[PDB]
């Protein structure tokens, strides 16, 4: 129970990676706050977690909308929930060839996938600093490092997340706060699947639990000397 | 004289790295469009270069205003200047501890250092593709790879520039367009001049060579990547920093 | 606790990082074979591990000596030990400015810190492949990636360990064998003033790490839940180098 | 002609990358010493260069053999040749699955591609430090950073080249010596000519443009790094691979 008395926030925790990350953290004793864009999903998350024997709280949050972010934190404040572990999982793609890409597609992805890390980390870091302990872990993507056509905006955001994290890691280190990125390759969440996995050494697409286990490792007290790092979980498709 | 038939666009070409870049490409025979915030500065650049016997145009361009970008590409269109080499020199810093950083300080940096590359690249790519030749080169920064406290905004933007360039390099490679980043370390410049004696000294402790770079160091790397002989280099980041950061 | 019935080999397990790694794997129920260069150290290791209620075997191995390696694998074979987890921990430094550096200082370091990786993995990979499960994890070093003056030989070796691992990862990935590198920064295990200064200036917290920091990371990679991580270098260095 | 009065050494300069590198350096003004494993290839080199109007010398070197290295440096010293620029281009593959790989296959590759770097740099670095100027440039491979199946020895070696080079960069940086690696991707050479039509085609799927590079591509990057205007670049790996690997 490494994480007894820690409170963890996992954005977009409804399904896939987010949920598994929420499951993995609760499994180590953490209290988990998960977010979804709708109330119904926030309830589905909450009941499903509490159903598996966990103390969880489902809350509404759209990380792309500063008003939502602002309301969100007023609520955890009202519910006396201090965040010790932040997992930036939520995000979106707006794929297009750069030449046809509109301002909305570019700006939406930068705003949702990059600025959101700044905005969420900004609202959690003072708490962790006072308590002299914290974890910030962001879900990146292999494409932030390898690049990918049709995704100039997504790759830019994802690379920026790493840059942000390396920089913040310097700022918060003296307070026992680590800041890291977990970069997934192809993860289950159409075959196509066969061809995709031929570009992957292991010959298979990963699963949400692959990402959750890495996030949970980085969030544990035993990864305290790991900061500013990018941990690629991708079956060898990209090796740094 | 690899670049005799080429037209280069250098943003913020008035002085420093921007100006040496202009000089460097013109030297190779390029016709160079340099951009500046003001008409006088733009005029100053043009007269400067033409004085040294180069083919040069200085135009007004503010890279944070979508409107200004729009007017600019219309003017070169009418002047029959199609861009073959784009050098993104633009960028600013608004340093602050992350916890204190304002929405303005964050968004300003992202917009001016990162979103600008997309905006400018988008206006030049079609012409290059049409001709099946192009160079896109963006001036990044050592902190984009190393990180640096007090610059979560600038580090995110500069790292983002690399991600953008990697991605774009794939889209345009078939049309013989390369996309690369030159990442300066500590270079003598107007910005660096601001720094105090102490913070100059501190940075000195991080440079194995014991030298502070000069704009020509950046210009040279840029001009090399712009040349035909760099055709087989794309999606790369070339660090020019005296050993401060080794990739 | 998934490591029950898994057999692990940690070279140079007598003390420091190797010993903590052996303790971490054992703690997950692995049977741990630890090696040392002397019989006294092998037994001391074994006795210590068994002392703590773990199953362990201490054997003699000089990873720099081919004959020693040949005898070693002859012995594990006669003891019916199939190696599921290989942790290449053992190594050495012969520091010098490049220009003064002897052929012998160069060769010894490449031989002990790089070639040993090839030689130990070559003796373990067939077993893993037949069972279709394996972990190879080598202890690298921050200097393999960052470089460090006075250590051209060591940096070359530790960078090569990464090259080897990436290549090997491709060859064995389909048989559910992962190959990774854990690269420690400064870890307390006799510090030079330079090292103390580097600690003070290059690590954001200014704190040196501990053997448990490296053991936890090795154990995480060795676990079934890291099945989808291969060809990677996990830096455990307090942020002194950020890849 | 920043290389007038400089002397460069290219190991394995008979053909392919080695020869174009020699050619590229001489074009910047360097006096070039090239090496071959045979007295006939050594002459052929010297003849070919001097034919093209260059000041060149070809000498025999079996770089796997320390005694040969010893005799070579004896020879250049007897001849008044002080090396300012060292390009380590010699190297071989012995591809096999790691599990089948012999000691010969392993050590031959480590010795030729990695140990040779130390041995040759050790013989040039003093004179460079004395003169307070030098370049060391090693030819790596993309697989050194990307990894490749069937080449555990070669990938190990070429990754070691980068580690060695970073380390050496710190030691010599203050004496104005830079140390860098140029890492070719898929370039037309003799061993490439030994690939089946199908192997070639398959590799093309890994390069964005789908183009195979040429020796001039590597020679151009090497000559850049060797030039004086590359003075602030050290400890770097410049990937020349058409986008096959982006770092």
């Amino acid at each position: 129970m490494s994480l007894n008395e820690k409170v963890a926030l996992v954005t977009g925790a409804s399904r896939g990676i987010g949920f598994e990350v929420a499951h993995a953290l609760a499994s180590k004793g953490a209290t988990v706050v998960g977010t979804a864009t709708s109330q119904a999903s926030a309830e589905k998350f909450e009941n499903s977690m509490k159903e598996k024997g966990f103390k969880a709280r489902g809350l509404v949050l759209n990380i792309s909308d500063i008003e939502s972010i602002q309301n969100f934190f007023a609520e955890i404040k009202a519910e006396n929930l201090a965040i010790d572990i932040l997992v930036n999982n939520a995000g979106i793609t707006r794929d297009n060839l750069m030449m046809r890409m509109s301002e909305d597609e570019w700006q939406s992805v930068i705003n949702t996938n990059l600025s959101s890390i700044f905005r969420m980390s900004k609202e959690c870091v003072r708490g962790m600093m006072k308590k002299r302990w914290g974890r910030i872990i962001s879900i990146g993507s292999v494409v932030g490092s390898a690049g990918n056509p049709g995704q100039t905006n997504y790759c830019a955001a994802k690379a920026g997340v790493i840059g942000f994290s390396k920089s913040l890691a310097y700022e918060v280190a003296s307070r026992n706060i680590t800041v890291n990125v977990v970069a997934p390759g192809f993860i289950a969440t159409d075959e196509q699947k066969s061809f995709i996995a031929t570009k992957i050494p292991s010959g298979q697409i990963g699963e949400p639990k692959d990402i959750a286990a890495a996030v949970a490792f980085l969030a544990s007290e035993e990864a305290k000397y790991i900061t500013g790092q990018t941990l690629h979980v991708n079956g060898g498709m990209y090796m740094a």
